[PDB]
């Protein structure tokens, strides 16, 4: 229905700044994480590099924002690349550099905004490109982000307001941006989902003239507007930040659950970014510093495999040059990601005592199965062909490890420790 | 095609429905009426489940205001059961076989409602269940009600013999041959909100009792956080709370309907709730009204159907049939209208604005169907298109209603209607 | 009585607002009007605090709608300063010494409103806060606004420099002879609830001033969970949202004395809003009216004056005075009614059935007063027995607002009264006492 | 104002058998109780004797109710005292032998009642006394207790209402009750507060003709009500269920603040019940079991401490006969208790860092300071004496002590270990 669906076929895929280093990123990294990115991930699906909160806030050092500071900014009320931080924007060039280079590289591009228009834009009574009205004139006079003082939110019912988000999306498509992120625009605190706004940038991304993915952030999500959100966005939060804790871990599943019948091409559930790797660097929230994730191998394995099956968007947030062996093979697994890219009809076989199985298919009629003790204690995990489905007996593999595991007769089941899991394939006998 | 329950309800449920005319009351003879007549006019265009509403089990009912804390006809194991008076052939502890018998025979389907939990009365006597050796009593849960009705306890799904209990009920309905229920206090509730657990005992049941079974719940709003739930274990599941023939509330079922739109699909239908057409409140007082023909005009009940049929809600046709005039059985028996209902898909709404509305879904015979609605208090033009349809091309345009050729549409729909009217259109591409 | 600040209201305060009839934009002049006015009519009956209301600080203020983003008058400390074009004696840096000066040289005293928190222009350009090193951006709070006036930021508690941008706040109201502040934006809100560590920086800020400030809040509902510090903090707190000439406003403010009046005390006054009387709505457009006398009837406006005077309600006068009637003067000047509300106490709803109510308070003299009043549509009597007004003989009775006597009572007090008319009535022994 | 206030001029002093006995105290034990308290307790104040929940369910046996079980009850809706638990109340006599005996002690009786009429009296629709109407009439459709299974709602705007609550009064007052506590009536997750209810059951009491002081519960008490509450009860409870855990203590200092302008003669604010000495006997609740107190000596005097100061109401909840020399002396101070008798104006002078100092006042001009730590950590607590708004120096001396601790010239200050405190005594010097 929507031609939008078109731009994001299969689960964006790609690196995100925040995890690493906050509000804070530095040219030279987003280089060299997408170089990494071309390098040793681009085969495997994954293609997007994004520039997290904040990259117009010059002095930004951390997770914890500064407040009330003065912005980079251009004569039209547009926030612009601190050039301290991004030198290539030297000039009034913005990101257009910065994103030739990536697209150099066969990745694509995207940034983070902020709901609305700036304060200080407000304040001073900036102009808004191609009108008369000032940024003043359209702002809300009671619509603020609680956890960040950049914007005020933009009020549609005035003249300008459209002119104002349809002049950003000149701006980014200018750039040559495929990919925003647009924050505090779907859960908030104070007033929870900015529907006006959604459809404002919808609209405005749409008569930019170029492909843009929309990502919505940040969570929870409600299921309220799940055909907003299926209409109008290819990716929204359901949840608030993820990060490497087992118990916000052990939480998605349930999300996943609630999601599970809204995921489909062109419109997915989010899931948030993969807090693996070296992350924390200049990002001092999770509870964390500078680290390693503290996910164990088998809950970082359980989780890629929650993400894969459900079909999440898969957004790396740590430092990709920091990456050992273990950490690189979690992303470059062409069996596991058959199941992500190809797989469709996820859905939770049942949760019991802990015990989770979910199941996704493919055209060519493999089956899919991810088996999940999210429990403390040890035990056997186990299904039912029956319940899967399958009439007769088949053939499994396990995918993660690349190996055969031979006949399956009534059903499946593995042995597996707290928070492990499995990923298998099922396919016909014999 | 996850759950095999989704092959009882391909289409979405069509059949009749003996609360908007006879509220809790309904007595066999009625029910043997209008199933006479649906196997007679009805039947060939897709109407079949004959459904007797709430409180079959209360020999006083006389009303859509239930009669509170009176005893209730059960058998031996906390099973309610059909009030002798009201359904003769339950006489001699039959309960519905006859009576299913006779709608089968017919050609038809049957269906009942109950009201989730169990009696309260066998909870303060501790009957029995049957197949286990606790009681009644200790099964309830301690702090499970219905605001609107005295019937029932919830049910503790935390307690040894609560499924058995479940269990048994189906088993009794399966017996009977029951079709086709519908669950009510179980999905909205101003005091608990949604009765999840009994959400699932109650699919369990109906996958052991060995007969399909279609389950629909009621009342609404059905909230949009259990959409899971919803769309794997019932077949429908009410929007909205109870729906009546005033213009207020078919203007709110337009949100509704767009807010469910994803869910809809082959065995699992979000269910804009009864048809109150023809004459209804006959021993019913809800709805603001008493003894009538429906106080929907005929635009409105136009636009009703035709946001029902296109949306593909099931219809659950409220009535007494055989008071039904032409102009009522027309608009359950046009068939260009009824293929919309049966084999379209992708409904969606195109766009709100001014209280203009226009929805669209197709077919995959290359046909597109538009649903234009002025549900404003203003006549006036209401247009969408082609381009905003998808479709690139002229198209040949037809109104189904009608059944009239409007000729060729080069660029856009638009159409000249007053407030509350309607129109449905199938776009075709030209010769 | 365990506050000091409770002296400084051991009566409800009395006076008049600029609200009502100006909104945010009052001049000069007009102030100075309504204080001779009332110096000149009204003081000799208690009313003595001209309140200057919001937005003194917004020169091109014009209505009770605000003009939202616009620049304000601010001195170099981040303290919002009187608009020298609406207030002239305002010009080199004096503030509101002089108009102050010329309301106490009338015996009246100098009221004004300020909004709860820091400027949000002060916040941006991080400006000075007087007595230490730390800006203004340094002390806001990041997510505290008012959601129906965007001129400041709230203030945060935890931050040093916040204490000290109060103190400094009251050391100018001080300075200028302030000896009351309406705060807004502090009681009840949409988005945040109450601004409970505010109101305890604002009690600390006047106490360390020096001079007698008395502490109004608003706007309401007041949360009775916040009862204990309300009544420890200020001296008055808004029981309601912003109350107007309708009557379904003064119908509903029935339950909200009822609900209030165990907390009703010297010092410490729950508020039932400003009087809409008179001529109202000359710069203002709220309570959906324009330029007017009044919408309530003469009955209505009677049952007002009386619910808010047994009740012991500051009042405060919200129409411009020197368009006064006859009739609205008289509302104001009435001793014997007056008496109740600055000597009566114990005010405490006796009944309400059928939109009949009835009230009773009483003095130290033992004089007892009733107020009775027909809340309903329809004309009716309303009575009550003397005996569930816990007197136990009979009693003489006089009309307070006629000042008539009405004689002997046996049994009970009876009336006949109009739809949303009522009465006052005083009881007094007649046993022991002369014929 | 209210005659009623009359019946309760000083807080109710007693003991309630809950926190012993859950629902199933019988009659030699309330006798035992009721006893010793004539013998140890009675001069100093305490004189009621309540039978707390369910005397009318004979197979009661725990602080778990036994839910939709048959209820003794009289031919009018009224529920009666089980006989095998009370065997004086043999022969339709209900508990007028009890309560004569309990008077002939010199002490007061009181009882427990649940909101309501008996579910069971609505289903088979016995009598209302004095009218032509059945139990099945007056009650409400919609309106339970979520933690108990006993009652039905009763509808105030049915013809005989009024008369069921009049008639339940009038068999309490036969008895000889003087005092009941009404369960589910002020806090309910369901409802909140049965406004109507107490409404009738202040009529009721007031047409009854005998005093009986009431009491409502359980809290949380919404401060929305409280002139509904000042007005018509002589005691409600300012919170849930009250208990031997710190936690549950830790929160009453804020209950009592928000309480305390609402305390005065004849309506007293309540903090439940006292859990000292020997509890749960058969009770469960407050997470223990069979048990001397968990609150160490020092909680102990704490509680005390503020509940007397606060002027709550005090119901010891342990089997008194279990007492030790200890616990009794926490009853039988004179000099305490003449701060809960004849103090007032209670109020919190502050709290900071988890410090806490309370105050009040007698008539003779004795200044009353109670001072907490309810931190984790030892430490000072002080207060002023300008603070406390005494003027010139005074004579401190510790009351519970009983220890005269000389000349303060400036402040009182004590080292205090965690959640200790002391209650001091001013008076003016020479």
């Amino acid at each position: 229905s929507m031609h939008h669906y078109q731009w994001a076929k299969t689960p964006p895929m790609g690196w995100n700044s925040w995890d690493c280093y906050g509000a804070s990123v530095t040219e030279d990294e987003v280089k060299g994480n997408a170089e990494y990115m071309a390098k040793y991930l681009k085969p495997f699906g994954w293609e997007y590099v994004v520039v997290d909160i904040q990259w117009y806030e010059p002095g930004a050092n951390s997770s914890i924002y500064r407040p009330f500071v003065p912005l980079e900014m251009d004569e039209y009320s547009r926030l612009m690349p601190a050039v301290n931080r991004f030198p290539s924007a030297k000039g009034g060039k913005g990101f257009k550099p910065l994103a030739d280079y990536i697209h150099n590289l066969g990745l694509k591009f995207g940034i983070h905004i902020m709901r609305g228009i700036p304060r200080q834009a407000v304040h001073q009574n900036t102009p808004i490109l191609g009108t008369n009205v000032g940024a003043r004139d359209i702002a809300d006079t009671n619509s603020i982000c609680p956890w960040n003082t950049d914007m005020y939110g933009v009020d549609h019912r005035k003249e300008g307001a459209q002119a104002y988000y349809d002049s950003l999306f000149q701006l980014y498509a200018q750039w040559g941006v495929d990919f925003v992120k647009v924050a505090d625009i779907v859960a908030s605190k104070l007033y929870g989902t900015h529907t006006e706004e959604i459809k404002m940038i919808r609209k405005a991304i749409d008569r930019c003239g170029r492909p843009i993915v929309l990502s919505l952030s940040p969570g929870p999500a409600p299921l309220d507007h799940a055909t907003l959100f299926v209409e109008n966005a290819n990716m929204w939060r359901m949840t608030d930040d993820f990060w490497d804790r087992w118990e916000l871990l052990y939480d998605m599943f349930e999300q996943c659950y609630k999601w599970c019948k809204l995921v489909g091409l062109g419109h997915w559930p989010d899931a948030d970014m993969l807090p693996l790797g070296h992350i924390g660097i200049r990002s001092v929230d999770g509870g964390g510093t500078d680290r390693m994730t503290r996910f164990t191998k088998d809950e970082q394995r359980t989780m890629m495999t929650l993400w894969i099956i459900f079909r999440s968007p898969l957004m790396f947030g740590g430092e990709l040059r920091d990456n050992d062996e273990w950490t690189l093979s979690l992303l470059t697994n062409e069996e596991v990601l058959h199941v992500h890219q190809n797989g469709y009809g996820a859905r939770q076989v049942y949760r019991e005592n802990d015990h989770v199985v979910w199941t996704s298919q493919d055209a060519e009629g493999n089956q899919f199965v991810a088996m999940f003790n999210i429990s403390e204690k040890r035990s056997v995990v186990s299904v039912s062909l029956k319940d899967l489905g399958c009439m007769e007996p088949m053939k499994a593999r396990d995918l993660w490890a690349k190996e055969d595991l031979g006949l399956v007769k009534h059903q499946l089941a593995f042995e597996l420790g707290p928070h492990q899991s499995i990923l298998v394939k099922l396919s016909p006998a014999v």
